[PDB]
């Protein structure tokens, strides 16, 4: 946990979203398949509603692409201050901000509503209300009396879970307290690596719980999801770079019911 | 009577075409925005791109007529043509269309154009890819008169006679008359095979356009007067389509009233 006070937003983006991994071209890769799966599901039609709260945001915000155009309310969290103050970089366009357009360009791409990249950045800029601080280790995470509009109708998270849980038992424990944020029959987007034991991020270097796919869906189930979809990628060779030991990557669908 | 005057006033007239000025004019915003899907941009890119997607214009070698500094007219051609000649009559947007095929960064940026159509292509290309296939694809960058009989001259490099054409404001921007146009678009035709594909797009009743300096003179014609010319010079008209410009894109760099595409197959 007190790793996470070396954390450099600016290590991390660049470790994770600049090339190899950051390059969008080859459909093969993982940032590809991540846009696909979210877009794959908002697509379906069936995880709606008026606002949405992405849990462990860090300095990203692929992971609401295809998610701002079906709520109208976002609320974007993270633990650090770094973290929310690099956001804000981005969403008030200042100085300095991280470039996301290949992201936003790709999405536009896949989602395949002839959408314009500036249309979309746009969208997700205009319907993120608030960025907020979040603790998962908390029974409330947000807080007491959050901003936050609760329960909100979805949720999503990626590569936060497993990342801040010393091992299987604490990241399950943190499924249930982010889960409480959750209204019931609510939805829950969540994306995450598969076998990973550490990652870097400038000096900073962080543990991370390794889990399996099975591992996520039982630890799903007993938060009290129906799971909807559970697909891995596997690192291809050439993408695993030694910013991490990450294996794959997960997505999940599930519902609270 | 005689073509030289016209012509040579022609000629004289471009001496002064600036090319920075004429990219911005109609290739920057609010043209340029290619977000709005009933603009201008959009409406070309979708024209090409589905002609395209027909599969039904395709071989190795296509030629574009009167480039100019501009390549967006090229972007959904390329992955059809493996031999692209490029040309246009002025030196000064030959090394224009230089600066983007080296990638210098002096260059104009096309990749909003490039992104559109690898969005409206549906293949999901990414849009350095797309430029990557059109400067490889590009065999050369030639002068070009479509007054001359031999728009090309004789004995030229192009790969004769083409597959297809491409032109795009070419022909109604340098011939001061009908006449002249119809004749323009004669010359160019003897340099596509029988069978082969024309598509032609163009400014509808336009009489003048601004380039910096240099205010040009223009032929107004209609899409009847475009669909007759394509008649004469040999062609049956598979698509003529009409654009209207809307009010707050007529912004006073022409007097453009609308814009024309055509697909025309030269018969043979
Ligand atoms: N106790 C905690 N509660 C919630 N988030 C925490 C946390 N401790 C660390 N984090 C955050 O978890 C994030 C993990 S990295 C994930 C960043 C982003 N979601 C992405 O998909 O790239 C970090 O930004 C980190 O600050
Ligand atoms: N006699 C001639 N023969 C062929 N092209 C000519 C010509 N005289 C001028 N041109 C070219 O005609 C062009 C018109 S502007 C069109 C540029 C480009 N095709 C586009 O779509 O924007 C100029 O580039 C100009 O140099
Ligand atoms: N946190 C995190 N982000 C990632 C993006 C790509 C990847 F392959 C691994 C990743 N881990
Ligand atoms: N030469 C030229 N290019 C154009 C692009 C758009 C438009 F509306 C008019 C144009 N004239």
């Amino acid at each position: 946990a007190s790793a996470y006070q070396r954390f450099e937003p600016r290590a991390y983006l660049r470790n994770n979203y600049a090339p190899p991994r950051g390059d969008l071209c080859n459909p093969n890769g993982v940032g590809p398949w991540k846009l696909r799966c979210l877009a794959q599901t908002f697509a379906t039609g069936e995880v709606s509603g008026r606002t949405l709260i992405d849990i462990g945001s860090g300095p990203t915000v692929y992971q609401l692409l295809s998610a701002c155009s079906h709520f109208e309310d976002i609320t974007m969290t993270d633990f650090l201050e770094v973290n929310r103050q690099e956001l804000g970089r981005w969403l008030q366009e200042e100085p300095g901000a991280f470039n996301w357009s290949m992201y936003s360009q790709h999405a536009c791409l896949i989602e395949g509503k002839g959408e314009c990249w500036q249309d979309k950045e746009r969208q997700l800029r205009a319907r993120v209300k608030r960025v907020l601080p979040i603790d998962v280790h908390q029974p409330q995470p947000l807080g007491a009396g959050s901003p936050a509009p609760l329960p909100a109708d979805a949720l999503v998270s990626a590569f936060c879970l497993e990342a801040v849980s010393p091992d299987l038992a604490s990241f399950q424990r943190a499924l249930d307290h982010i889960t409480t944020l959750l209204r019931p029959g609510g939805h829950l987007l969540l994306i995450g690596a598969l076998e990973e034991s550490w990652y870097l991020a400038g000096e900073a270097r962080l543990t991370v719980v390794p889990v399996s796919e099975e591992e996520v869906r039982e630890a799903l189930v007993r938060s009290g999801y129906k799971v909807r979809d559970l697909r891995t990628y596997i690192m291809p060779a050439h993408l695993q770079t030694g910013v991490d030991d990450v294996k794959g990557v997960f997505f999940a669908w599930a519902q609270k019911v």
